[PDB]
This record gives C-alpha cells, sequence and structure tokens, in this order.
C-alpha cells in the first residue's frame, strides 16, 4: 500500500538558468502538497560507461518502489539519450508516471526536429501528460504522442513575498531579458525607455536604460513602482513556439503591473480574461498605447493584476497540475 | 496583503455522526494542504441573542483577513438562520467564498422544502460552489442558483492507512447504514446476507445478519477480508439519491472490495469507467449477478478497486477540489 | 482520541505592530508544523456583555476537543481581563496549555505593574511555559510562577527569503525602532550616523538620519548592504531589556550583519558564542568599536552572522520551542 | 543560500526489516517537517566498482547543495565501506551534518569490535550526532567519538490511528518478537498465557500461543484490548541492548497497554516518571507482579498510557529530534 509521489528536479546549472529555477520552484510547491525529490544532476553524459550511468540512475531511483507516482520535468538537460533511459529506468518500477514538460527539444528549432521520433518515443510511456498550451499538446499530437490524459499549465506561478509598491502610472517598459537572445532590443527606435535587467556586460541604443541582474526578489520589488511588463520573443525566429509559458510574464504580473504581450502567446485568453494587460500585434502598436493611455485606464489594469496575482503569488497554477496530473494518472 | 485560506469545519455532533466526520476529513486535507480552521460548533441557536449571537460568529471569524480565501462547507447544522449568518459575516470582509455543499437542506425529505428558496439566496452569494455532482448543479440552477463558475466533487475520499486483507470471494454483502433510514433492509426478500452496521438494536428479517457499529478502521479491515459493498436506497429518496456522494461508497472502495450500486446514481460514471463493480436496476438484478459471478471475474475486480483506491485513500478527490476550488475563485 | 494542536494568534492590529507581526510569524510556523490557528481579533473589550463575550470567547474555541494542545500566545493586547477569560475558557476542556510569552506586560513599564498577581494567577493554570530567557522564568518564579516545566525561547526568527547583498564595510550603525520608547536616540552626540527607520519625523539631531517605515522585506535587504545593527533600549527598561527577545535583534542579523547589543541582556551568550558583533557596556564603547575596526574583522564577523542565520530564517528557534512545548507538556 | 534539509532513507528490505520500517517512518515524519529523502538501496555492495559506486552515490546525492543539511541514518546496512564513503561524499559539500543512530555494528558483538576505529573514524566527521540513549553517547566517547554536540533520541514514536478498543485486565503478556532471536520464549514454563506474534511456523511450549505476522495495524487494535507488553532481550545481546531503543515497546504504548520491562535498559526513566508499567529484575518478577494485581491499579497503569502515547503516535519524540538535531547544527 502507501502510495508516494516523486517529482524530479535537476541541479548544477548557472544561477541564471531559468530552466532549472523553474523546475525548482515547482518543486517548492510538490514538497509543501508532500512530494518528494527525485534529484537530478546536470554533467555530461559520456563521461559515463553504460553501467556507471545505469547505477547512477539507481542512485536517482533508490527511494522508489511498486507504489509511486513520478513526476518527470522534462528535459533533464543531460541530453535526450539521458530522458530516454530515466524514463526505462522509471517504466521498469509499477508505477504510474506524469511527464511535465517545460520543453520540447526537437521543436526548439527546425533540423533539431530529427530527435522526434526517438523524443516522442519516451513521450508516450508516459501515463499522464502536463503541457503549457492547448496548442503544445495539439501538435504533440500530429507527431504521434498517444497518450490519453492530458493537463493544460496556463501560466508560470512566482511564488514570493515581495513587498508591492504603490504603483505609479510611468511610461517605461521593463523587460528582465538577456539581450543576447533578443534582437529586438538592440533595435530600439522608440521615444519611451527600455529597462533592460541584465548581466551581460555590453552597451545598448541610446533610450535603452541597461541595469545590472538584480536577485528576483529585489527586480519584483522595483518593478511594482509602475510601468509595462514586456513579453516579446524570441525576436524573429524561434517564433512558432507560441507554445511554452513565459517566465518573465509570471514574474511581472506577480510584481503587480499589467503586461504587454505579442499576438499569438500561449494561453492569451488568461490575459484578457482577467485584464492582465494588452495583447497588440507589432512593437510598435505598444509605443502608441503606452503613449496614448488614460491614467485610470492604467489604474484598473494594475488593480486587477494585483486581484489576479496572488494565484501566481502563492503558486496555484502549479498546485493545480500537481493535483489533477496525479489523479488523472489513477482515473 | 497576504493571501491565507480558511475553511469552516463542524465540531460537538456524536461519535457516529457521518456530517461532521466527512467535514472534519476534509478539513484534515486542507490542514496539509496549508488551508486554516475556521471551527464551529453545533448547538440551538435559539439561546443566542441576534446579537451575542453575532459576536459568537465574529470570534469564529477573528483570524480573517481582506483578501483571503474562505470554503464554507455547508450546511453547518445549526440551522438556516445561522448558515446564512455565518454567510452574511463573510461578505463584510472584502474576500472571495467558496460553498461546499454537503447536503442541501431543503432537498433532503419533502419536510422543508420550503426553506428552499433562503437556502438558494444565501447559496448565490458565493463565487464559485463545490457540489456532488453535476445533477446536483443543474437541479440547484432550476431553483436560480445564479452562480457562474461551478465545479464537481465527483466522489468522497475515505483517506486511511488501514490494511487491506486479501479478498476472497464470500457471497456475502456488506453494508454500514442506520435500518430505519433506509427501511429497505426490514424487506430482505432474498437468500443472500446482509450484513448491517449500525447504532439502533433488535430488527431482523432473518438472513439480514446484523453488528453493532464498530470504529471506521475495523470496519474497513474486516470488509477487506471478501465480499461486495451495497449503495442503496429508499424510494423515499431516488431524486437526491441521484445527486449526492455516499461516504460509504467511498469508505467500501478504500477497503478494496468491490460495490453493488443502484443505476441512476450520481457519477456512475467513475464506478464503470474504473470497474469498481457492477451498476444495477432493482435488488433482485443484484443478488442475481452475486449469485452468478464466479471467483475469477471478482478478482479483477478488486485489483481493479484496488488499482484505483490509494486516490481515495491519499484524500485526492478533496485535494482536488480544495486546490480548483481556490483557484476558479480568482480566475475569469 | 486524536490529539490536534492549536494556536493563538492576534489580528487586527496595525501593520506596524511588531507584537501581531511576531505573533503572525510564530503562528505561520506553527501552521506549517500542522498545528492550528485559534484567530483573536483585537478590539477595546467592554463594548461586550460579559455573557456576549463569552460567547465570542465560545467562537474562537469551538474547534476544541478534549485531549487537544494549546499555545497561548500572550498577551493578546485585548487587556488582562481577556487573557484572564480566555485561559479561563481553556480549562474547562481536557487539554494541556503551553503559554508563550511575547511579551509580561506588568514588568514592561511601570504604572503596568498592579496586574502582576493577577498575571500571575493565569500563568500558574497552564502546564508548560515558554519564556524569552532563563532570567525571565527566575523573576516570574520571584513573583509566583509556580509552572513547573518551562522552556527558553532564546531569540526571535526571522523567517525570510530575502537577498542579502555584499555587505562590508559602512561604517554606520542600523536603527529601525520607533525613536519615542527609546529616547537614548535624540541625545545622539557622536560622529557616526544613525539611519531611523520609523512612522514619525519628531525631532532631529545632526548626525541623525531618518528612513520612512519601510516594508520589513525592504528594510533587511537594504541593512545588507553593510553598517551595524544596534540592539537598544532607554535606560528606564533595563529590568525588562535583560529578559525579553528583542524582535531587531533577529531582523539584524537576518539580513546579515553583525550587531551592537548592550552587556546584561538576555541570552547574550548566544551572541557570543556564534560570534555575531559586540558586547559592549556604553553607547560609547560601541562608536569606540565601530570606528577602529579593521575591514578584515568585519569581513569575518559577516561571516560568522551568515554562517548563522539560516536557523533564524527558516524558523528553527520557533520549531525549537513549538515541538518541545507540546512534548513537555505530555511527558513528566 | 537557501537551507535545504535531507535526510538517508534506506529501501528495498524484506517487510518484517525493523531497520528499514523505523528509517522509513523518521523520513515520513521528516518529510511532513519539510526535509527532504535522500533514497538509499539496500544491495551487495561488492559489485560495484570504485567507480561504479561513487557514481551511484553521485546520483543520490544530486539534489544536494553547499549550505544544505544532511541527516544521515546509520548505518545504511550496505556495510561500513558503504558508511564510510557515503560519509566521504557528504563531506565535500559545505553542509552541516546530523548522525542519526539506530545500530552501532561494531558494539553488536565482540569481534566485530575491529570495525570501531573505521566507524569512529567517519562519525566523527559528523556535526552532531543523534543517539537513542545517553548511555550510548558516553561509550562512544569512551573510544573516540569527538563531536561535541549530541542528542538523545529516548524513544520510538509510532506514528498511527489505530483504534484503541476498551483495555480489559488479560492476565496475559503479549510478544511479537521472533523466536529465533528470543530463546527466553522456548523457555516458557510460567502459568500466565504469551501472545508470541512471529510470522514463522515452529511449535511453540504449552502456555504459549502463537499468532501468524499480522499488519501492524491490526496488531495494535488486537493489543489495544488488554494484556501486557513484554520487552525482553536474550542474554548474550544483551549488553548492547542497554543502549537501543526497543520498536516493539513504543508498539505497545501506542496501543494503549502498560509494559513491562527487564531492569536497566535505555531510557528506563521514561517508563517510571510516566507510569507506562513495571521495571522488574528477572522473568519471574513479572508473572507474580502480573498474577499479583488489582483491577484498579490497571485502570490506573493503563489511563496513563493513554495519557501519554499521543507522543508517540503524533510522532514527537522524532519531532523533538529532526528540529533540534538540525538546530545544534547550525548554532555553536
Ligand atoms: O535581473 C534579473 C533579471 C532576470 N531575473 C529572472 O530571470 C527571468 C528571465 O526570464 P527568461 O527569459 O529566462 O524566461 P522567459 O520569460 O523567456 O520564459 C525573469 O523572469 C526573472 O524572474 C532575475 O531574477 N533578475
Ligand atoms: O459500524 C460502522 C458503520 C458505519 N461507519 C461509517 O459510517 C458511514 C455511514 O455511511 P452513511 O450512510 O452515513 O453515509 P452515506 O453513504 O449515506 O452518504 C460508513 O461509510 C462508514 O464509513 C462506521 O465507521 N462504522
Ligand atoms: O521600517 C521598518 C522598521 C521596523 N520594522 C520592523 O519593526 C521592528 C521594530 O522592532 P521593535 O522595537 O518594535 O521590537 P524589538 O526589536 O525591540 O523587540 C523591527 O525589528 C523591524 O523588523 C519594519 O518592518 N520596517
Ligand atoms: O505480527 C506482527 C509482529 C510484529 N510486528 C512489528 O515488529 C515490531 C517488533 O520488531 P523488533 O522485535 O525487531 O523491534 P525491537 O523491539 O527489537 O526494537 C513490532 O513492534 C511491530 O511493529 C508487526 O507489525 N506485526
Amino acid at each position: 500500500a502507501c502510495m508516494r509521489t516523486y517529482i524530479t528536479n535537476l541541479n548544477g546549472h548557472s544561477i541564471t538558468s531559468t530552466a532549472q529555477i523553474a523546475q525548482n520552484m515547482v518543486t517548492d510547491i510538490a514538497v509543501s502538497l508532500g512530494f518528494r525529490e527525485l534529484g537530478i544532476h546536470s554533467y555530461p553524459i559520456d563521461t559515463d560507461s553504460p553501467e556507471e550511468m545505469s547505477k547512477r540512475l539507481d542512485g536517482i531511483c533508490s527511494g522508489l518502489r511498486k507504489n509511486d507516482i513520478v513526476i518527470f520535468q522534462t528535459p533533464t538537460w543531460n541530453t535526450t539519450t539521458f530522458d530516454e533511459k530515466l524514463f526505462h529506468k522509471l517504466k521498469i518500477f509499477g508505477v504510474k508516471i506524469v511527464i511535465f514538460i517545460h520543453d520540447v527539444v526537437p521543436l526548439m528549432f527546425d533540423g533539431n526536429f530529427y530527435l522526434m521520433d526517438r523524443t516522442i518515443a519516451y513521450y508516450n510511456e508516459a501515463d499522464v501528460l502536463i503541457a503549457p498550451s492547448q496548442a503544445m499538446v495539439d501538435k504533440l499530437q500530429s507527431y504521434g504522442l498517444t497518450v490519453k490524459k492530458i493537463l493544460v499549465q496556463g501560466m508560470w506561478d512566482h511564488p514570493t513575498n515581495i513587498t508591492l509598491q504603490a504603483v505609479n502610472h510611468k511610461k517605461l517598459v521593463h523587460f528582465p531579458g538577456n539581450p543576447e537572445r533578443f534582437n529586438f532590443i538592440k533595435n530600439w527606435r522608440i521615444p519611451t525607455e527600455l529597462h533592460v535587467y541584465t548581466d551581460h556586460n555590453m552597451q545598448l541604443p541610446t533610450t535603452v536604460v541597461k541595469e545590472p541582474y538584480q536577485s528576483d526578489e529585489q527586480l519584483i520589488m522595483k518593478m511594482s513602482e509602475g510601468g509595462y511588463g514586456l513579453v516579446w520573443m524570441d525576436d524573429r525566429d524561434k517564433q512558432y513556439q507560441s507554445l511554452y509559458c513565459p517566465y518573465k510574464l509570471g514574474a511581472y504580473i506577480a510584481a503587480g503591473i499589467p503586461v504587454i504581450i505579442q499576438k499569438g502567446i500561449a494561453n492569451q485568453d488568461i490575459i484578457e480574461k482577467n485584464n492582465l494587460g494588452f495583447i497588440i500585434e507589432k512593437i510598435d502598436d505598444i509605443s502608441n498605447i503606452v503613449e496614448s493611455t488614460t491614467e485610470e485606464e492604467y489604474m484598473e489594469i494594475v488593480s486587477d493584476v494585483r486581484r489576479f496575482n496572488p494565484l501566481v503569488r502563492q503558486g496555484y497554477f502549479t498546485r493545480k497540475l500537481l493535483t489533477d496530473a496525479v489523479f488523472s494518472a489513477l482515473n
């Protein structure tokens, strides 16, 4: 008897690896619900003889029993080979398995696609699938994902205790994002200023206020003073990735300010149906609404962000999926 | 401005009160999820002046802050006047309210079907409701329940660490209800033994072999050695039949024995799609199937009930609604 | 018969109230330990007939059952009759009472003394007592505390997930208390500057700089840029100082900077043996040390304050007493 | 710098392995407190090469981080080799390490003593040690355990929800010990019955009554009905057993019945100061005391056993040590 719930969780990354922190946050929610961590360290697999890799995995999995539910946050970023072998280890236990997709590698870019057959093959060894969007599920099914049981994540949480402050109507735009991933910054043409929070040492266009990498808590603290959240991606290419959930979008709303997002985003409806800000087409549509928007137009939009965001702040999108995933994994 | 979640919880009913312990169980789940208790004692409120009363409530709610969330488990059994008075207090606080329906008082027994409209009245003020089933919601909106966000319970959990003994093919039928609430018991006609667990003494058709009320643990221990669980009503209430979730349906499945229940029950889809037992017309239909089933087809059903029940034994039907309810309360 | 643990937790006070904060905060640990809140609202008491109020007490306490455990965080700041009568309610239950002393209102400021004998009366009605320091238990004994089982708090935790930024050597002293309760502040003379975090802006010595009351979170960040935490009281309150636990003490150490405290203060050996700042005898011994301190010496001292402070940031002083209190309340 | 607590958890033993059952239960408690499991599987270490093992260990510790804290339930039963190396692994991380002793190999009997120096070697790499009895710590320090912070366990908890049946005065002695280890059983000559609960098929002396192994919950329910619980040694396995905490002792008390224990065993002061049973010289002293005891005396003895066992049923002896151990690991 006595079933337990385990969740994989990666470790050993740069303190700025967003993938790692996103897994770490989910795992944090998991523990409070009583679930148990399956630690996974990120290392180079080829340093391992198959037998060594095997028994490393036996070490990761030691605690497991015919019994349990395992939540697999994919990918481990130890390359596909690791995910593949991780799963077979899992599948030789008498367990139900939830795969929690954070990224889909063969869809990260064209010509990485070939990995799809392998990927889908191990995706289909799971009993329940949690995907960020309904869109993601539907293309994943277009490549042979057979799994009957599916959950939509909808939106990244952002558990925190930051102080929200009184929010001014500042006609600024926040963007905590590495500039060498998003070209649109280096192209900043507009009279409204782009606050850019980045560790990387360099200089930026004339009305782009470069700001050194703040610790998250402080970042949430500062942004809560006003302005807007920019959710842009990924510059030109890497855009059909209208699939996954942005982590900064959640990071914005938790601060308590409205957001701006480009049309077609994953789980767009959430933003409309909950008031959180504007969905626009071009970068230029934005400048217009930031420049030409009413002060109490802004007043409202905040009041709602802060109405909506205790979900994000106490982590309820995550609680939701970590609970139904399991439930649907039995029933 | 920091959200916490409270849930209302009964205290002071008898050892043998299902209403209280179904609520206590929910509460114990809520605690493990981090939620906080608004304790509520059951008493005649005729002994309160509608102001001493207000202050008692004020002391029930003194932990509450502004955009916390309250889960109200209804009913309180302190009478409708309390229910709505408890409730009205919550509306003062600028919070979001979850109404968890254990029972709708004015449907159960057509004495006091009249209280309905004051019930609905204080129902229509919550922000989301969690109800036994969709058919239960549907009948409620027919009475004017204007609440948009709904959410279906589906099944009672029965969280426990009780030992499951190997199930063998006792051609027994188990039944831990109360003979003069479920009076189809005094009408036993069939050559299949009916075991009945209850407070009331001295009432026996003949093959109804009755036993004294046992602590929940033991019941589930001994029921696990084999046989079938039965979930049935009088014709008295075959409408409320099709609405509620039964506690002993959950109390059977956690014992890891198959159940037999009446076609038209709320959420029979769960019994079917998870093959947890037989869905059947009349009680004769049952006895036939209890007689005609062979050893191996019973092995499948037990294995299926036992594939299924850690869900019920670890609190997940509850955990489910305790988490989505709070979620849909903020979302739109 | 299943033991649940309860803790009291006052509410409704000003978001600036340290009393409420040091209670909500402990309660918050207790919740995560699975304990349950007994919410309490702070209000002026005699808008209540002795019978009305008794029924609001009945509402705060409805969730209790015999053989539970209740932790009374005292005082409630609802005056001493409330402490007395609350406690009286707890004693008609078959329970064990942990009395957790956050303050002793009689030994606090003079004139409050007269309530001493009544306070000891209801102190002596609990099973285990939790006091800030052994020295405080000793004084309570001299005034008639007859409760056998004592347990020392030691220090306030300061749970937080705030950023500690790189600290060292700002040659400045930090002080987040109201100036009106410590007026050593106004007689500030010495050339090193005093940051003061407070509600007011009344008065202003030259080398004293003030800041508007920042939310706890942001404060600990800033303080974590270096400088010293000064734990001081105005010397009418030294009788008390040698007994209580200072919350700002923890707030400093939580930010990750070394402290300055006065000799004789409660649980000083804590500071000594974990090397978290200086113990000095006057204000002037202090400034002397704030100047004349090597960058290397400050280095290590910070290093020590941060070897140490996950204790207070994860709640372990609170977790410690909350566990042992309930234990000794049963063991003998 | 976010401190997390980890605890090692042995797995993959037979369901009758008390070692595993004890480590599992501590861990379940730990998990409730927010601590984190380091799972470990039991297996022949010889199937691994240095490289293989190093990496198996790597995978066990993947989640580990600097500034975390790890609690090592020792021994793993993967042999000393494995224990030494697991510890070497842990010391590589900049963490604080609590060592929870369940057994000490080089003391299990003579000739195993050569293992002492290697055992002590790695024991001394700990910051805090938790032993069952103060007696245990004293003996360890006579061999070179230089770890300055020690904490005492005292007694096994037994988290359970068994129904405590009404307890009659059954002049019989329960004993769920496996005979092959406890040979005093075979020597049973006494007119008082001896319930021996054992999975082994091997017939037993006359007024010994053999029960097949039963689930722990059923056992506890059975014994709750009444009678006495015996905690007895063997004779050679005795000195070493004066240092341990018996697990079945806690089984009794949680069951709700008094106990009978041989003079000198670890932590007997808990039995005496809490009324838990009799402490006696030989086997006969027992039968005497069992025969020559009145009914009201037994009501007494039970009522205080049931006074006391919420500690064990809710896991507080463990909660104590899991909280204070960790606290003491940061706190010089
Ligand atoms: O100075 C900073 C800027 C970044 N962030 C965090 O790092 C995340 C980076 O977002 P990323 O582009 O990696 O995720 P995405 O939104 O693209 O999914 C932000 O949301 C912040 O929470 C931070 O902690 N400090
Ligand atoms: O001897 C008994 C008989 C009843 N029960 C419990 O009380 C419930 C009675 O079910 P009830 O009819 O009151 O609930 P319903 O199924 O009608 O919703 C059973 O499920 C058992 O869990 C029990 O613990 N011991
Ligand atoms: O701007 C501020 C200054 C104070 N504090 C908190 O309020 C407490 C005031 O301490 P108090 O003098 O009331 O208690 P003591 O430390 O003397 O026990 C400090 O510790 C801080 O934690 C705060 O939250 N914001
Ligand atoms: O039928 C049985 C017999 C024993 N036990 C368990 O086995 C334990 C005793 O094991 P052991 O003698 O090894 O513990 P010790 O007292 O020596 O520490 C009991 O307390 C029970 O928990 C059980 O679960 N069912």
